């Protein structure tokens, strides 16, 4: 019948996993060998934990959901990272770690990969601090609860979870999995609730004809992305993107205004939302970078709060209320409200150069917006990358997927790569630079040994720029690399294996124009595209909301 | 007067650091400028955090302490990782944090870097459970005290501490640093409990003629490896080594011989350890590493326990006991129990079987990579070697007096050796620093080489490719054993970065045969502006015969069934 | 040979202890019977856990250290809030639990007195929280080594530590210990820093005439009371103490000048430490109570910080310093700075219904050089501080911890550790209603505790903080509660006393009564108003409701 990995295994098919990423070690062999006997499921393996963790969050980004395995304390505790960023951005991604033979608790035995302690429980400790569940299966008969219980509510609330499973246990005989369907079981919205909300907000627009809707970081999450559309067209106001959330309205859609972001919106999207009677805010995550160091907080005696499981509108607060529900009645009932949109309309609100001549910035840019389709995912690392990605215009159905709440450097090329495991057919273009990169470089290997087409917009400008515009110091400086020259490191092509990885330099528009080419054309493995530019030329997005995120940081203690 | 940022710089300045290791972040970027007022320490940067913590951790294996400086979360988590294996190898490294503003707290905001919650103490509450100490800082009246308790902590403990520090108070006035002699502050042996232990020892071994002395892991974290010295020679008994202390006794004493591992022992050894009547273990760790699958284990009843602060013999504890006084004054008082030694000898058992100089145009084999290594080791050699094959291919070889081998046998991260092969070059370069790396390993932190090359360290880097994790072959082999071949010989060329923005002066060379290797490692020699990795190609079955039987029993502990409970 | 159970009670027994306090268990029935094969100990035994460890943290004011013992989980979690007490109270008490059997870990196994979940790590993991040590023994061979370590830190810390045992281990045998001496084992004062600390101290008050001392309640911990006293004496400034630390310096001595407590001080005190040009601070505390909701804090530019193991002053901070060497070198080497001292000299019915003034003027009558005072969170805190102490006679005070009720089992377990001197309780209605049942132990143990219980009807300090409802109490024959837990004609004997006291007169006839009680406690139930209590805590109470509702400040 099955086993606690086969067990396992069986559970994340029936989520929808075609793959779970993973790093061999002594305490997880077992499990592995388990793992693979499904024949549903691919393991990929990946070179370190860190990036193995980023890697199960860039595929549940494709895929909804993810899971990676690592062995116990060495493995678990980097991957920890990847996880508090899979809690941060939302994602549902499995942790499952390989523990100590059951037999080894309570036994004054000191074991590898440990503190020198007798007791290791430290790991599960640690991890409830940054999941939505944790459990430890030490026994076989535990394992089908703690493993359902882990899945469905790393679903339920869009959060990772955490097991662990002792070593010697792997492939133990355990009870069988009843249907997916069990899984996805979630509450329905309770009906009088969705109805008050609904009329609530009915009532709080009915003489406010300037309304404003705000698309939030959290609306994926929601699943209610499809339901905005509906109600956004059914109310024909403004539509404004938090940054965070870009792409998760369709930005050819005529309601749509560009991006909201403080002092560094799209223009004239700033004074739409200050000049708004209502704001519906949906699924918005506001914190010190999204409101531009804490000068951009919306105004509370217009703001309805329509978060992904409640609405707070006309100062009730309605729990128990699904987003995508509640976006749906009110579509049906909403009345036109399209003063924010014409007034935005009556608003009146870099210079390019020859390919002939250095690479800068905004050429970049440029060349890279050509390069979208509505087959495309942008993945945008944190640094200028956020800026640049931010101006560009999405064809219906291009996504650009954003970090902007962990903001962890060098988690866009583990992503990149999980990402484009769950969407091989996507055009999938990241766009990264040189001081993010080398955090986690060697996962671009991994694209090379799939066969990954990844272009790779390699951002060269000698060092941490957006950290130069908060605040400058000798720690923003680093060791330049030959970044081209490592695709064929990478390809390794003279020792075992192959890989078609390609590696091409930039330093002016047109050779820029010709790598682009080149790349498009590499359809066998990622090509890397080495982009020179000056230190200094940047966004001036990232000047400007660098002081504001300086200032905000260095503010001093108020007298408590 | 001193800043928050500049009392933690005057600490570390005088706990002896020359250097602490950071990468940036704005949560951080006041505390590195308050760091690098004081010119007494050099401030170096890593590519990325877990790096950043084990390249600390390398540096305390030379100089006795360390510190990195991360961002919050987002740098701290990872750092975790090497901080948990600073207190497994009983490293005090000091790891400050940069955190949130201190008006952000209780106030209802959601930061960046952080979970999406109003609350920020799950760092704090993570690191405690991997630390000796762990305080956040808050407010500047508050840092002298928590920054003095954490460097105490770490000191008398040797273990990793965690800091926190409010970015916005990073610049603020607070009180100046007493005298450094406050720091190192120990309480001395009791000098009672001193004495009674020695007495209990002397009458323990009273006629317990065959005396062996097993040198442990914690031997120098205790700073007792000369007194050690010391009190065997005074006994005249047989020294043998656990795995994991390899060069924490001189392997030229006539009384060392060899490694006590269990049946991946040296020669006799084994059979010498079960013959004594008596086994002084200094400072031991035993772990289902150490005794080879929970298969050698000491006897309790000939066990002599010397622990670095307590010894337990003849069945009484005796806590507050300096290691290095107890053998100091046992070595005074010890008479000569020559008993285990003698019959180590007459064992008759020679020494490890060692290969020959192998063809030099014959194919590169594991046997012939070991014996070039092992050539280069002199009294002012230090090797690094990494979890994998090269923990048992650097267990075998001869160390002249002074010869130093650093394992990372208790945590066991593999790459570990990369950062810390960095991070212990910096703190001795007058050593020739050798690191003994698999490509399996190299591939979880090899940009940490990059840095090597940025500061121009001529570490000698010996990259085993037998392209995959041959040491997990061993144990329980499957896929998950295999990895992307890398050109890693041509790495170093992109490290170097030559005709961009900076250079270098690495070296990328491949060997596959002896007289390559040997060609190599000259040139590896010659080149002294940087890094030479030298990439020796050999079979995944071409590892050493204590690997597969040691795998075996570390595969048959792992999988033993549970037991009804 | 010795096991588990015996090492503990050995080392318990090394560290001075001649009583752990315990409440039985089947987790941890084996270990009480290896702790009572040590015949230098007497195990002592308690209605529930939380008194059980209050009484722990009484006995530890008396004797320096304690020992309570528990079972798992329904005995810790109780006992955690004393523990707590004892962290916040500086005082080294050493909670053991018993602990599932080691079997039933990873073994998928529910067990009772648990959550029902089946792991079993929490409890240490709470613990860790309220400690200076936490550790779990699974096994006989690390016994000796964590027993040795918790008990080690807290001697060392002053502070609360915690042990857990698996029950089938308690009787197995292991190690024995060494030395008693090795638990005391701690670090010299840092030479450097000691002899750099005292001339800054000097260098600091050379030019400073006025300098005031301020006696802080951590100055037991550091064991620096005998050191401050002959510091003052060499100095010949004014001497002053902290609310909380009241009793830690000699009141006859003609430094003494009152108590600090702000607007709530002795009368010239407030301003004589306003006028004082330097203030030499002994290991204080401040905390929004003893600066009477922040009213009264120090200022910093005149303040030397005498902390138990660090000096701050002159803006340099000196770790590795025992208050005690500090104060004994210091003492040796100033000169005369009496300017604070002078400055403050010329500065400055019985048949009738009871009232708290006759109380209180009653009370401070019994005090000798022999009596300690447990005064209780409400108006005794303040009754307590306004009394005269002849040189010799204690006052315990919960100022930190505050927890109502704290005063019945810690009067309990300081009376066991010190039977020989006059042990007096004020306690009010309110706080002796939580924990009531350990006068029972009183009665059993003989102990003549005298208890001035004072029925006012209610929580009359939240009456004076903010009133409500939730300050009215059920009344009881408070008196009458002395026969219950006498059982007299029942099982068992008790030679408790129960009086009523309505007028200066039954107040006096029952002290009389309590005086002449010598078998058991003495319970004198005191009749006077709600509203009836002293200026200071109206004072006082006003300042703690305005710092406790203080607005949120901005950003
Ligand atoms: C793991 C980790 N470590 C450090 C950082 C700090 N950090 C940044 C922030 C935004 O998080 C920040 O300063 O707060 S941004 C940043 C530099 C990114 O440099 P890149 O070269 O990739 O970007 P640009 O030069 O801006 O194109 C660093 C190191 C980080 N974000 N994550
Ligand atoms: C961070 C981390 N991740 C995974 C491992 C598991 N792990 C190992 C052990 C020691 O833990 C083991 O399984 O025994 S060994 C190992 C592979 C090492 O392969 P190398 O190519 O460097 O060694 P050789 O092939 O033996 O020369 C891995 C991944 C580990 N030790 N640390
Ligand atoms: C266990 C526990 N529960 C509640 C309290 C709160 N609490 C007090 C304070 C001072 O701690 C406070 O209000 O902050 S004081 C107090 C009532 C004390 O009433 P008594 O009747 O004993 O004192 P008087 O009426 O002043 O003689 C309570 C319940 C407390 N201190 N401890
Ligand atoms: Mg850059
Ligand atoms: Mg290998
Ligand atoms: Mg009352």
């Amino acid at each position: 019948s099955y086993t606690v990995g086969t067990y396992l295994a069986e559970r994340l098919v029936q989520i929808g996993l075609k793959h779970h990423f993973a790093v061999a070690g002594d305490y997880n062999l077992v499990l592995l060998d388990n793992l693979l006997l499904n024949k549903n499921m691919e393991q990929v393996y990946c070179c370190n934990e860190l990036n193995c963790g980023f890697s199960a969050e860039g595929y549940a980004r494709a895929k909804g959901a993810a899971a990676a395995v690592v062995t116990y304390s060495v493995g678990a505790l980097s991957a920890f990272d990847a996880i508090g960023g899979a809690y941060a951005e939302n994602l549902p991604v499995i942790l499952i770690s390989g523990a100590p033979n059951n037999n080894d608790h309570a036994a004054g035995h000191v074991l590898h990969h440990a503190l020198g302690k007798t007791d290791y429980h430290y790991q599960l400790e640690m991890a409830k601090n940054i999941t939505a569940a944790a459990e430890a299966i030490y026994t076989p008969e535990e394992a089908p609860a703690k493993i359902d219980h882990v899945i469905k509510t790393a679903l339920r609330e869009k959060k990772p979870v955490y097991l662990e499973i002792a070593c010697n246990i792997a492939s133990m005989p355990c009870a069988a999995p009843g249907p997916a369907s069990a899984l996805f079981n979630d509450e329905a919205s309770d009906e009088a609730s969705l109805n008050a909300a609904v009329e609530e907000t009915l009532k709080f627009i009915a003489n406010r004809d300037k309304v404003a809707v705000l698309v939030g970081s959290k609306l994926r999450a929601a699943g209610a992305e499809e339901a905005a559309v509906k109600f956004a067209d059914a109310l024909g106001g403004a539509v404004a993107t938090m940054a965070a959330a870009k792409s998760f309205f369709p930005e050819e859609n005529p309601h749509y205004i560009g991006t909201s972001w403080g002092e560094v919106s799209y223009p004239g999207v700033e004074k739409t939302m200050k000049e708004a009677d209502a704001v519906i805010a949906l699924a918005p995550v506001f914190n010190d970078y999204s409101t531009t160091g804490w000068t951009d907080i919306p105004d509370p005696k217009k703001l309805v709060l329509a978060e992904p499981r409640s609405v707070v509108v006309n100062g009730i607060r309605f729990p128990s209320v699904h987003l995508k529900d509640y976006l749906t009645r009110l579509a049906q009932k909403v009345s036109k409200k399209t003063g924010a949109l014409d007034f935005f309309k009556s608003l009146n609100a870099a210079a390019p150069a020859d390919p002939s001549a250095p690479l800068v910035n905004a050429e970049i840019a440029r060349q890279v917006e050509a390069l979208l389709t509505p087959n495309t995912t942008v993945i945008a690392e944190t640094g200028d990358s956020w800026f640049n990605a931010q101006r560009m215009k999405l064809p219906n159905g291009a996504r650009v997927e954003y970090e902007m709440q962990w903001g962890h450097i060098g988690w866009s090329v583990p992503a990149a790569f999980g990402y484009a495991v769950g969407a091989p057919e996507r055009r999938n273009i990241l766009m990264v630079g040189d001081g993010s990169f080398q955090l986690t470089a060697q996962e671009v290997a991994q694209m090379v040994r799939l066969k990954l087409p990844v272009i790779i917009f390699l951002i060269n400008n000698y060092g941490y720029t957006i950290d130069v515009m908060i605040h400058d110091g000798p720690y923003n400086n680093i060791k330049n690399w030959d970044y081209a020259g490592l695709m064929e490191v990478f390809n390794g092509n003279g020792g075992y294996d192959s890989g078609a990885g390609k590696g091409l330099k930039a330093k002016t528009g047109g050779e820029l124009a010709e790598a682009i080419k080149v790349a498009l054309a590499n359809t066998d493995g990622p090509t890397l595209i080495e982009c020179f530019i000056g230190r200094e030329d940047c966004t001036e997005e990232l000047v400007k909301w660098g002081k504001r995120v300086a200032a905000a940081n260095s503010r001093k203690p108020v007298n408590k």
